């Protein structure tokens, strides 16, 4: 299979070598078997930001038309972001085939590209009311949530839960 094939590249190639603090694996069916069209992932926050101490856990579903489609991106649980969405899904256009994507854009790039948009708002694409009205309008209120948010979702508690799965 073309998404397979590519898949299992994607797969050797992260765990070759990877940002350092980034988790990215294919999850497992029932009985131990790698599924690699379900990846649970996390992104940690950028260091010497407001975002830093938190991993930020965000699974990726990829269609059996890999790569010509990227796979859907979702943080779980949703975060308190600009661009995110309530649903934890995330207005980003190297995430629509329709725009910035193409098939040779590897999971670290968009790990990586997710990661810039946490530190960094697009002001031209709001995905959630309050997060964005309160980033333009209430910076102080804004790091302030955020930097609890990175607390609550600690590196430490995320990576328990995530070896616990």
């Amino acid at each position: 299979g073309i998404a397979a094939g590519r898949l299992a590249e994607e797969r050797k190639a992260w765990r070759k070598n990877h940002p350092f603090g980034f988790i990215a694996k294919p999850s497992s069916n029932p009985d131990g078997t790698r599924n690699l069209f379900i990846w649970e992932c996390a992104i940690p926050g950028k260091k010497g930001t407001i975002w830093e101490g938190g991993l930020y856990k965000i699974r990726m579903q990829f269609k059996d038309d890999y790569p010509s489609t990227p796979p859907k991106c979702k943080f779980d649980p949703p975060l308190f972001h600009p661009n995110v969405y309530p649903s934890g899904t995330v207005c980003l256009s190297i995430l629509d085939e329709n725009k910035d994507w193409k098939p040779s854009i590897s999971v670290r790039q968009l790990l990586i590209g997710i990661q810039d948009l946490l530190t960094n708002p697009n002001v031209d694409d709001p995905a959630q009311a309050d997060a964005y009205q309160i980033y333009c309008q209430n910076r102080v209120e804004y790091e302030k949530r955020v930097r609890r948010q990175a607390q609550q979702f600690s590196a430490e508690i995320v990576q328990r839960q995530m070896l616990d799965n």
